[PDB]
């Protein structure tokens, strides 16, 4: 019922990308919905590529157990999505 936060760097390595893709799983599994964001540092011209990369790994990740309720988007300097519970 409620909407947790997953934070993403755009530099994220393997280990942390997997720490958080654990954590939304188990948000997810909780029943609630997950809020995954990355607050972009400078302008970067390869930013919202690798921004949609990143959430796009985690979106298909979680695929098995989340609807994509909100795709990747800009809100600012910060790009996010919110994946949904498939079942509750």
């Amino acid at each position: 019922i409620n909407v947790k936060e997953v934070r993403l760097s755009p530099t994220i390595e393997e280990h942390d990308f997997n720490t958080k893709l654990r954590n939304a799983r188990k948000f997810l599994e909780k029943g609630d919905k997950v809020k995954a964001t990355i607050r972009f540092k400078g302008r970067a011209i390869t930013h919202k590529e690798i921004g949609q990369r990143v959430l796009d790994r985690l979106s298909e990740a979680c695929a098995d157990i989340a609807v994509v309720e909100t795709a990747p988007k800009m809100d600012g300097r910060n790009m996010f999505l919110v994946l949904a519970p498939k079942n509750d």
